[PDB]
């Protein structure tokens, strides 16, 4: 039960620290490296933006969104080898990570 | 690897089926069991309404995604209410 929701749990925290991420001064505040924010890249940056697109479900299949979303959270959480973009799923797992950690958000 | 997708597919869906909910002509079809929908019941919408606040995160936060991750914990383990709109293909329709 713990482990199981602790896995929810994270799936939820990148939800909402993407969802954070499309309000323009959270996005320069992170490119600049301003007010506690951590100093991203331009390529973090494109990798967030690029994640957030893909872990999006829609209605038209629905399901085959739902599934490579499923996909892309599953890989993250378990800081999978495989590739997302440039970096592996281990280093997206510890940028979602470095930013909740950072406080900046809250 | 399978069994924990699966789970978190879960969430997603009822996620979407929720986002779908506030859009005020799905809501009626529900309420009215139009247009493909089921009609839904005050029981059925306080269960919808409730679920959905209860699941939101918000900064004001740690304490709001446990308590939406114990929600959904609980029900992925509510559950045949999600299951029945997603099986309806009613929202599959609507857009």
């Amino acid at each position: 039960t713990i482990a199981e929701t602790a896995k929810i749990r994270e799936v939820l925290i990148i939800q909402n620290v993407l969802n954070c991420f499309n309000d323009d001064q959270v996005r320069s505040d992170f490119l600049n490296g301003e007010n506690g924010a951590k100093k991203l890249e331009n390529t973090e940056l494109e990798l967030l933006e690029k994640f957030f697109i893909e872990t999006q479900t829609r209605r038209p299949s629905f399901i085959a969104t739902a599934q490579k979303s499923a996909e892309l959270f599953y890989s993250t959480i378990n800081a999978r080898p495989k590739s997302f973009g440039e970096v592996s799923f281990e280093k997206l797992r510890s940028l979602f990570q470095q930013i909740q950690d950072s406080g900046y958000l809250d």
